[PDB]
């Protein structure tokens, strides 16, 4: 018989890296 | 012969994008 | 028939957490 259909999509990827430091504070 | 069963799941996705910037720092 | 091919990659993950607070002011 023919090959079956493609499998399900995979799981989402892991969270991205933390964001960059904030800007310097007020005087 | 019947069709075969579905394949295995795909690979996990790619990491997400970086997060937003941190908050501003303390005064002075 | 043999099993099918693997599925496609998943979606991108969630965005990361916010960054740390910035440096003290001058």
């Amino acid at each position: 018989g023919p090959p079956g259909p493609p499998g399900p999509p995979g799981p989402p990827g892991p969270p991205g890296p933390p964001g960059p430091p904030g800007p310097p504070g007020p005087p």
